[PDB]
DNA sequence: CCTATATAGG
DNA sequence: CCTATATAGG
């Protein structure tokens, strides 16, 4: 399935997609929190490096909450 | 380095 | 209030 690869305290984590809670902008960096094993985790990364999935996840947050 | 940015999190 | 992320440079 599609993954995000981020970076967390300094190493390279990947977390599915379907896992995801909420994504948001802020500016060129994107950030998101998904379920993590039954606790919240956070992560970002750049736009260019974000896969389209959740790039759409981040259109229909916003771009679909107007 | 620092401050700011959006957001969540007992 | 603090922290964590990518990027700006206000």
């Amino acid at each position: 399935m599609v993954k995000v690869k981020f970076k967390y305290k300094g190493e390279e984590k990947e977390v599915d997609t379907s896992k995801i809670k909420k994504v948001w902008r802020v500016g060129k960096m994107v950030s998101f929190t998904y379920d993590d094993n039954g606790k919240t985790g956070r992560g970002a990364v750049s736009e260019k490096d974000a896969p389209k999935e959740l790039l759409d996840m981040l259109a229909r947050a916003e771009r679909e909450k107007k």
